[PDB]
């Protein structure tokens, strides 16, 4: 029963769910991570990581995976949470040294993980873990293109820090800007290829089909995150969303902002419908006959396929997570299960 302001009867119609068969080892791999890296307390590791759902959001994703690099992602991608709140704490508690030392630890972890894996700040420790075990199964050229993606995420990180620090709500058109790196849709996009056991070529993974739908997938996936954490997001004082932007520079009221948001949202569903068609006719012209012809028309057609995935996993994901769920929590700015 999805709230009438969310609902999409386009995606809970055309673009059916879809379940990684190594979901459920997932689930309690991912948690054991999080209790052994300490990357959580123990007892909201217990009362709130199952209820967070982030294994799911991975496994209704990156479909066809082997479950090492499934593994590896939904860690990474738990982290990635940790993080989120670990930078909104330190925001609001003022901490902007300790800020600015995790972001450099970040930076050079990301280059030299092997370094990283007994850091004292178990938030460093964590992330040296997954990306090292992200690092091991593609090219050097693939991490050094993982690298370069998410040296541009820490620093949207830092921007998103001084906003806020400063109360400044970013304008639209910035936001829209600033938003494709602190939601890392590069790293998403990164992330298919190992999920499908190849490295792309530049004139493939660049092909402007490829380079839409890529696009489209995220841009769905960040405003919808927009749309469903706008309550969340409003009662801890965040600054970065698509609604406040609006509500903020352009006198929308909330209903207002809302609607455009939801337009915004469902027009990038149609417009993906549309360019998805090239896309695959793409993978199609790939198989030209050749071995390799077939291993990358195979893993265009993964890939493409998971970016269709993304929008439903996404979807539900916000109706089944704890981490949106404000109206349930005793003081509306803290949730439950961040370190406060
Ligand atoms: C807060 C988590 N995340 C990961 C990019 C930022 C670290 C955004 C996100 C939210 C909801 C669904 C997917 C990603
Ligand atoms: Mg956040
Ligand atoms: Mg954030
Ligand atoms: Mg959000």
């Amino acid at each position: 029963a999805v709230p009438p302001s969310l609902r999409l009867p386009v995606i809970e119609a055309a673009f059916p769910r879809q379940l990684h068969p190594y979901w459920p080892k997932l689930q309690e791999t991912t948690r054991t991570w999080l209790l052994e890296k300490r990357l959580m307390p123990a007892d909201k590791v217990e009362e709130y990581a199952d209820g967070l759902c982030y294994t799911d959001l991975m496994a209704g994703y990156y479909l066809g995976a082997p479950d090492e690099v499934l593994q590896a992602i939904a860690d990474y991608s738990a982290w990635q949470f940790v993080w989120d709140d670990r930078h909104d704490r330190d925001i609001v508690h003022g901490r902007a040294g300790a800020w600015r030392r995790l972001r450099g630890l970040l930076h050079t972890a990301l280059d030299s993980p092997g370094d990283h894996l007994h850091h004292e700040d178990t938030l460093v420790a964590g992330f040296a873990d997954s990306v090292r075990r992200l690092y091991a199964f593609l090219p050097a050229t693939w991490n050094a293109r993982f690298a370069r993606h998410f040296h541009t995420v820490i620093e949207a990180y830092d921007r998103e820090f001084h906003n806020r620090t400063r109360g400044i709500v970013p304008g639209v058109e910035e936001y829209l800007e600033l938003r494709r790196l602190t939601f890392a849709h590069w790293i998403w996009t990164d992330l298919l290829e190992p999920s499908s056991g190849c490295e792309l070529p530049d004139a493939v993974r660049k092909h402007p089909a490829y380079r839409r739908a890529a696009l489209l997938s995220q841009e769905f996936a960040a405003w919808y995150n927009d749309l469903c954490s706008l309550p969340k997001e409003i009662a801890g004082d965040e600054v970065h969303n698509l609604g406040i932007s609006l509500i903020t520079h352009h006198s929308l009221t909330l209903e207002e902002a809302i609607g455009e948001v939801r337009r915004r949202v469902e027009e990038c569903i149609t417009e993906f419908l549309a360019v998805e068609r090239d896309a695959l006719r793409f993978a199609d012209e790939l198989a030209d006959g050749t071995v390799r012809g077939k291993e990358l028309s195979g893993a265009v057609r993964a890939n493409v396929g998971n970016m269709r995935n993304w929008f439903s996993s996404v979807y539900w994901f916000h109706h089944e997570s704890g981490r949106y769920m404000v109206d349930s929590w005793d003081d509306r700015s803290t949730p439950p299960y961040v370190n406060n």
